[PDB]
C-alpha cells in the first residue's frame, strides 16, 4: 500500500509540474475573460458531470460565497445542481438537454460558459457549449486527455485549459487547481488584500 | 387509522375549499407580475427552507424544462440546491445570508424573488426579500398562519399569497397546487393554444 | 384568469374527495409496513424523478429531521439528491441505473423502497424496483394515471397507492398529501403526541 | 498574472511533496479501515461544508458508482447533498446538527465516518464525529492546519489523515488527492486484477 500510495503523489507531482509549464498563458488568459465578464455585469453559467460537476460547484460557491477574501459575492452559477430539474429532464427522451435548457433560458450575451470535463465528449456538455454560443456567450473549457469533442468546438474568443494528463483522477485533481488558480486571479485584480 | 387518514384528507380539503374562496385574486395578481417580468426578459429567483425548498424546485423546474405545454424553457432559478454554496455560507457567522448572497450577486432590477415559507419567520428568508428589495425585484411570497415577518415586508406591487391555515403540512401542500395553478396561468397567457 | 384559478382548485377538491375515499387502505397498509420496518431497525430508501423526487425527499425529511413533533430521528435516504452520483452514472450506457446501483449497494432485508412517479413507467423507477426486490426489500409505491409498469412489478407484501387521476399536477400534489398523512400515522403509532 | 500563476503551482507541489513523505502511513490506515468495514458489510457515511462537501460527494460517487475498475457499487453516502433536509434542520436553532441528526439515524456500529474539514472546528462536524462514537463507528478524518477540536476528539481506532499546510485553498485539493490515492487502495484490496 505505501508503495502504491507513493506512487500516487509522485504521478500528481509529476503532472503538477508538467501543467505549471504549459498552462500559465491559458490559465491567464481565462481569468481576463472571467474577470472582465464580470466588470461589465454579466454572469458565469458552470456545468460538469460527476466530479466535474463537484470542481463547477467548487467554483460556484468561491465567487457567490467567497475564495479567500472578503469581497462581493460574484455572479456564478452551476447548472449542475437542481435535483429536480436534472431528473425531470432525463426524464425524457431529449436527456442530454439538461445543461442545453438552463443556458438558453439563462445565458445573456457577455456571460462565459465555465464547462468542465476530464475527457469532453459527454453530450450533455457538448450541448451546453452549443447553446451558449447561441446566446453569444464565451466559454472557457477545462479539459483533459485530448480535449475530446469539446476542444474541437471553441473559436478564438473562447479558451481551453487542457491538463496534460490522461488519467481522470490527476485531470480532476488539476481542475481544482486550476479553479483555485482562477479564483486567486480574479480576487487579486479585481479585489486585492 | 382509518379514521386518522379520514380526518387528513378532511382537513386538506376544507383548507383547499377556503382558499379557493379566498385566494384567487392574489393568485391572479401573482401570475400578472411573473408573466410581466417574463415577458420584460427578466428572471424568477426562487427560495425556501425544507418542504418550502422542494416547492421552490419544482417551479424552478417547471420553468427550467416544463409544466404541460411544449414550449421554451423559462428562466427560473431555486437559491437552494447547490449544497456547496448552501454549506459553505452556513459554515460561519453568515448563516443567515445564505439565499441574500445569492440574490446580491444575481439580482436585477426587474426580476422577481418566489419566496416561500409556511409561517414567515425564517432569517434568511426575511434577508433574501429584503436583498430582493434592494436589487429592485418585485416580490411574490407564499406564506401560511399570519404571514409572519415576511408580509410585513411587501410592498404595494409585490404579491402575498397567504394559505387560510395554520398547519404546516397543510400550508406546503396549497403552495405546491398554488405553484401548479400559477404555472397554468404563466404558461396559457405566454403559449396559449 | 380567476375561472382557470378556480377549475384548477375544483379539479384538485374533487380529486382528493375521490381519494379520501378509495385510498384509506392502501395508506394504512403502507404505514403499516412503514412502521414494522422503522420497529425492526431497517431503513427506508426513496426515489423519484422531477417533482417525485422531491416528493421523496419531503418524506425523508420529514423522517430523518420531524414532521410536527420532536422524536428521534428515524432512518430514511432519498437516493435522487447526490448530483456527483447522479450526473456520473447518469454520464454512462446504463444511465437508468442511478437509483439501482444505490439500492444494491445500500439496501438490507426488511428495508422498504418508497418510490414515487406519477405514470410508472420510468425506467430508473423500474430498476430500482428489480434492484429492491434482489435485496429482499418491501415495496411501496406511489403512482397515479394507470399505475403504469410500476404498477405491475409489486408482490402481495408490497403497497400500491395509486391517485386516481390523469393529470400529473393533481397526481404530486396528492402524493404529498399522502406523505403527509403516512408521517401523522408513523409519528401517533411510535410517538403520539 | 504570470508569476501569481506560477507561485501558485509552486505552492501546490511543494505541498505535496510534503503530504509525500508524512502521509502515506496515515493513508494506508485510513484505507485498512475503509476496506475492513466495508467487507464486513458496513458502509461509509460522509460529510464537510462547502469545498469539503464536494470532496465528500466525489468519494462517495467513487465508492456508489466507480473510480476506475469495474466492479459492484459500495456502499457509502454523504450527508451533505440532500437540500431539502439540510435546509430543514438548519431552519431552527439546530443548525450544528446538520448531520449528527444523519449519523444518530442512519449510522450502526462497524459503519465508518468520513469527516472532511480544512480547519477542524466546524460544529456540524464535531457533532458528526461526536454522535459517530455514540453509534459505536470508526472516524476517518481528513484535515488540515492543526487538526482543530476535530483531530482532540480521535481515539486509537480511528484515523487522521492531516494536510500539511495553512491554506484551505491546498488542505482541499490534497484532500481530493487523498481521497483518489484512498480510492485507488480500496479497489486494489478489494478487487484486484
Amino acid at each position: 500500500m505505501q508503495e502504491r500510495i507513493k506512487a500516487c503523489f509522485t504521478e500528481s507531482i509529476q503532472t503538477q509540474i508538467a501543467a505549471a509549464e504549459a498552462l500559465p498563458d491559458a490559465i491567464s488568459r481565462a481569468a481576463m475573460t472571467l474577470v472582465q465578464s464580470l466588470l461589465n455585469g454579466n454572469k458565469i453559467l458552470c456545468c460538469g458531470n460527476g466530479t466535474s460537476a463537484a470542481n463547477a460547484q467548487h467554483f460556484a460557491a468561491s465567487m457567490i460565497n467567497r475564495f479567500e477574501t472578503e469581497r462581493p459575492s460574484l455572479p456564478a452559477i452551476a447548472l449542475n445542481t437542481d435535483n429536480v430539474v436534472l431528473t425531470a429532464i432525463a426524464n425524457d427522451r431529449l436527456h442530454d438537454e439538461v445543461y442545453a435548457k438552463q443556458v438558453r433560458a439563462l445565458g445573456h450575451a457577455g456571460d462565459v460558459l465555465l464547462a468542465i470535463s476530464t475527457r469532453g465528449n459527454s453530450r450533455d456538455i457538448v450541448k451546453a457549449v452549443e447553446a451558449a454560443v447561441t446566446r453569444d456567450m464565451t466559454i472557457v473549457a477545462l479539459t483533459g486527455y485530448d480535449g475530446g469533442e469539446l476542444a474541437g468546438l471553441l473559436g478564438p474568443q473562447d479558451v481551453e485549459i487542457r491538463i496534460p494528463s490522461h488519467r481522470s483522477a490527476r485531470i480532476q485533481e488539476m481542475h481544482m487547481l486550476t479553479v483555485n488558480c482562477l479564483c486567486d486571479l480574479i480576487d487579486n485584480t479585481l479585489f486585492p488584500h
